[PDB]
């Protein structure tokens, strides 16, 4: 059942930030570890005295990484005078976001029809503001309201290249990277009580639940279209193992974004990419499911999968799950930064093409119990 | 003339210590970009739950990178009880560091003969104490002492593997990588005020100066046998061009570390392969001199460097300086980070045969002149 109940017109995911200590240094691995090529930049060199801000991209996918200067560069600037390009930005705010959180997504931002009737329509049905809506350059509107913990929705909607202020990138530091990935898939949050989060969040927007031991409860919240994926987890406390929730809302100081999930074109081949690089600047994954959970495929998914497809999942730790619409391909990075916080899922959905509808195949919930039961087996088979 | 009148047994420059907000990405792209292999860490997998510490090596040189957890995992702790490795390290003097000046050097660390009692006499001779000497597992001894701004002058001494309490890297993690780069040269301040500088850092160690219109004054401190160097720079005013220094010294938020000079057994080969990386996750080098500087070559080095060598300086951007003992060929990077503060010199010196006596050709200062008539000489002919 989809109710397609959304309370303001809602296109796709446009971008995430990242608030940082120094963008650079943060962009320039996030490019060279996910194959994203320099694409935008607001900093000095372009006329901002408030935050240096560096966009890279892959297909749609648009990763911003922002970090503030010294305030003395800005200190007689007010905000009808600023020269930040990203009028929600605030210095106070952002180093003290970084020194609670460590690096993390600050803003979840996504393209609709009109940011400014959207940011009404949430304030208006509960949303918590953050950053009103300030049209740029009479071309860009964006605005801001709370989503989880520290962590905004941000609104942006075009009259009709990123935002006002930023210039694209000189083609010399544009290096043409692409390891495949294409767009963001979904985005979440983990938070102490999954109850109220959603009830909030679902309020303002009017998403709908998407339909669907371990040591969390979860569900997702939809957009229309179902192209707009927020999933929300919260701990289950008391288990054998400690709650992987509970650590990161421990390591965080409280609620925010878990991970982002990159749809690739060709999963193989990002995987491939990826993993050369692991050890020089690039990503780590998680350690791979035994050769039992392969074995267990041919069962699983042997009608969709061909065996020399499952010998390269197996080749690349990649993990596989399957609805009564689609089948999914996904794997987990170790956490991107110093805390067990945030990471990076890359995911690939085959099935339920009409286009491809939004999150065909689920999340992988059903790779908790094969992941169990195959390490059950591995471990009985030494 | 060379004094020899340090006031207590110095060695080599141990380490380079980078306070971080986030030490994982820095370092991994400090890793890629400079080819430096992951060494040792300390961190929440090593018992560590105040910082998190990653070393990376090439040769002798020793970068480490450091940012603080969140404080409360160890908000039981007592400086006795400490699960930190670094026991000078601070959550609110490294916060306060990092906000304030963005990504730099916290600690120039050198070896000496006995921490405790190069830390008496700087001490007793006018240094400012900032960590007091510490005996790490009966084994290893560390103390620091203001240098200039925020930067510490850090001494260690070992009775006999880096620090305890840090491990040693899994191989996997451990890629061999190396671009030729082999120890630290010398670490260069920028103050307001040059004259006092030097007279309070020349007090308290006995390091000696060293014999050597574009911005700056400057003047070099060096230990007993030449091979720990410091040069400092101060700013020139009213000049036309405004100065560098006073860019740092303002973006910086006032003195600090200016540049680390790395010295390479091939600048060539390290050139070479730090340029392929410079805009796929690596370091950006400066503008070029025009060809006529390299046509000057010849008539300044070409008894040193043939003229496939010199077409190769060319090719890579090196510049070219001579002393009346030796030859210095140098190039620089761009920032290291979002602040036009700090950045790297890659280095290799020819000459001064007796092993090479530290600073054989200089540190440059020929090249102001070398650089501004290759310029007018390139404008004209154009
Ligand atoms: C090393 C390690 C330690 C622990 C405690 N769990 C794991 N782990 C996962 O994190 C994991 C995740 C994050 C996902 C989804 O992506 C999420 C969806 O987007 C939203 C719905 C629920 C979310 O879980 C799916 C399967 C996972 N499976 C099987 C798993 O085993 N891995
Ligand atoms: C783009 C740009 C803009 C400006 C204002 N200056 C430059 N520049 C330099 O920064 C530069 C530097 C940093 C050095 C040494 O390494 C230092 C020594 O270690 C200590 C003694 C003086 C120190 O200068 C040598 C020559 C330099 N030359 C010729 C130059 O032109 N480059
Ligand atoms: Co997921
Ligand atoms: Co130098």
């Amino acid at each position: 059942k989809n109710p397609k109940s959304d309370k303001f017109k809602v296109k796709r995911f446009h971008h995430i930030e990242f608030w940082c200590g120094d963008a650079t240094n943060v962009a320039r691995r996030f490019s060279w570890g996910l194959g994203m090529r320099f694409s935008a930049k607001s900093d000095l060199s372009t006329g901002n005295m408030v935050h240096a801000s560096y966009l890279l991209t892959s297909g749609d996918l648009r990763f911003l990484f922002t970090a503030p200067y010294s305030p003395s560069l800005s200190a007689g600037e007010i905000k009808p005078t600023t020269t930040a390009s990203i009028p929600s930005f605030d210095h106070g705010s952002c180093r003290s976001f970084f020194s609670s959180h460590g690096l993390g997504v600050r803003a979840v931002a996504i393209e609709v029809e009109d940011a400014e009737s959207a940011f009404s329509i949430s304030v208006a049905n509960g949303a918590i503001p953050s950053s009103p809506p300030i049209v740029l350059n009479e071309a860009v509107t964006i605005a801001e309201v709370k989503l989880y913990g520290d962590v905004v929705l941000r609104y942006v909607s075009y009259k009709a290249e990123f935002l006002p202020g930023f210039e694209r990138v000189e083609d010399a530091s544009s290096f043409p990277l692409d390891y495949g990935i294409r767009r963001l898939d979904h985005a979440v949050g983990n938070v102490p009580e999954l109850g109220p989060a959603l009830t909030y969040v679902a309020g303002f927007t009017g998403f709908h639940q998407f339909a669907e031991e371990s040591g969390l409860n979860s569900a997702v919240l939809a957009s229309n279209d179902e192209m707009v994926l927020l999933p929300i987890n919260e701990p289950v406390h008391g288990t054998k193992r400690k709650s992987q929730i509970q650590t990161y809302l421990e390591h965080n100081e409280g609620a925010g974004l878990q991970h982002l999930a990159l749809m690739s074109e060709d999963i193989f081949r990002t995987l491939r990419e990826m993993r050369k690089r692991s050890s020089i600047g690039g990503f780590d994954f998680m350690p791979s499911p035994p050769p039992t959970y392969y074995q267990n495929l041919k069962k699983r998914v042997g009608d969709v999968l061909s065996d020399d497809q499952i010998k390269e999942c197996e080749e690349l730790g990649i993990l596989v799950d399957r609805d009564d619409q689609g089948t999914l391909l996904q794997i987990f990075t170790k956490p991107l930064g110093d805390r067990p916080t945030i990471f990076i899922e890359i995911i690939q959905r085959v099935g339920c093409m009409m286009y491809q509808s939004g999150g065909c195949g689920g999340f992988g919930k059903g790779n908790f119990s094969e992941l169990f039961k195959s390490i059950e087996e591995y471990e009985k088979t030494l």
